[PDB]
């Protein structure tokens, strides 16, 4: 006789399909009741600190990956899904992923999905702009004058919030100098002065370029979600970096018949790798001290795994990585080779990717950080050096005391 809470986060269509997932869950286990937790992603990490904070949790959480050095430096802020590997089949997830979502040698997430951000585009408006999507950064940087020309000055080739920003930029540091943007032996960044020149330069060289809203042209909208602006869902702000993962939470608020479609992903001549931030989408987690880890184990397990749970929760977190579930899902004809968002992680995954990054450039403080610091910059209040050196500095701070 067993009550469980299950938190997530994510859009109306992921909620939609979760919540009739879990009456299926009820369904086949009348004796276990499953209380959901959900929300958008802005303040859900914030939200499950402070429950983490006072012991709290739910007993089961969709996580993501960057949270584990947060929440489970040594491996024990989640339940050990080793322990429960009776209830939940972890011979279907690869390995190489597990390990990904295991600290010192406990079983911390299942992994759900793997994703890069990619460049999706609105192909109505770039048909209206009469250009090609750019198959390299001086074609994406050249792409800003002629959407404003030629369309008008609210019209952008992208949207860029300052995390995706993060890591665009990055992505093209990495191309260019194949180091590790975060040295871990050191706890600090690895740029020198001058590579953060170089990186606050690419960012007003982009904003002057009228590649993207500057912040405080962003700013003169309303405080909403990206995907839910008018000029998002007008074309106006004509694609995105995004996780291929959750690409439909932007497409689907488009007006039709404009779509999302895969961009080509620019790539330096000469680049050694093309510094994606490659990573797993998101993982379910068990609390720590849960009452019902067995319970919390059997509802995971149906979820990621069982007929009926893949069948409900569809593509609503991207490609399963569970074998079972993918087979089923391309069995069924949902998982088809032209959409988007699985046509973004194949062209991802043969691109040269051997970087990792550390969960640590996902630093919630380092990425809030990034969007104060390029702010500084749009509004005049600090100069591109010193808000390269201001970032420097203060984001060597945060990762010391992140790192600790
Ligand atoms: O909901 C998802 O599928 C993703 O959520 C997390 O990303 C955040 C937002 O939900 C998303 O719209 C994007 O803008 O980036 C945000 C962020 O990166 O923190 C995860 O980080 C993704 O991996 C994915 O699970």
């Amino acid at each position: 006789e067993v009550n469980l809470r299950m938190s997530w986060w994510g859009g109306n269509g992921r909620h939609q399909v979760t919540l009739k997932a879990l009456e299926e869950f009820h369904k086949q286990h009348p004796n276990i009741n499953v209380k959901a937790e959900y929300t958008g992603w802005d303040g859900h990490l914030s939200r499950l600190t402070t429950q983490i904070a006072g012991g709290t949790e739910p007993d089961v959480m969709q996580t993501n990956w960057n949270w584990l050095p947060i929440f489970s430096k040594d491996g024990t802020g989640f339940y050990n899904l080793f322990s429960v590997k009776e209830q939940l089949d972890l011979a279907q997830f690869d390995p190489k992923e597990l390990q990904q979502t295991t600290v010192n040698g406990k079983l911390n997430g299942i992994p759900i999905s793997v994703t890069a951000r990619i460049f999706y585009f609105n192909d109505a408006t770039w048909a209206k702009a009469g250009l090609e999507y750019p198959k390299t950064w001086d074609e994406l940087l050249a792409a800003g004058k002629v959407f404003k020309e030629k369309l008008g000055d609210q019209y952008y080739p992208v949207v860029l919030e300052h995390q995706d920003t993060l890591a665009l930029i990055r992505s093209y540091m990495t191309q260019k100098y194949n180091i590790p943007t975060i040295d871990e032996a050191n706890k600090k960044f690895a740029y020198s002065p001058e590579q953060w020149v170089e990186f606050f330069t690419m960012y007003k060289t982009m904003v002057d370029n009228h590649v993207m809203p500057s912040t405080k042209y962003y700013a003169s909208f309303g405080k909403s979600n990206m995907y839910e602006m008018k000029p998002w869902i007008n074309g106006e702000w004509a694609g995105t970096y995004m996780w291929n993962s959750t690409i439909t939470k932007y497409s689907d608020n488009l007006t039709k018949p404009a779509k999302l479609v895969l961009g080509p992903y620019p790539m330096l001549p000469g680049a050694k790798d093309a510094g994606l931030f490659f990573k797993p989408a998101q993982m379910l987690s068990i609390g720590k001290s849960t009452k019902h880890p067995q319970e919390s184990a059997m509802l995971i397990n149906f979820l990621l795994n069982s007929k009926e749970g893949v069948e409900a929760l569809g593509l609503e977190r991207g490609v399963p990585l569970s074998a079972t579930a993918v087979t089923q899902l391309r069995a069924s004809g949902v998982i088809k080779d032209e959409d988007p968002s699985v046509a973004g992680l194949n062209m991802a995954l043969e691109l040269p990717h051997k970087m990792t990054t550390s969960p640590y450039f996902d630093d919630p403080q380092i990425v809030s950080l990034f969007g104060d610091a390029i702010q500084y910059i749009d509004y005049g209040q600090k100069t591109v050096q010193e808000t390269a050196e201001y970032f420097n500095k203060q984001g060597d701070r945060i990762l010391k005391r992140a790192m600790r």
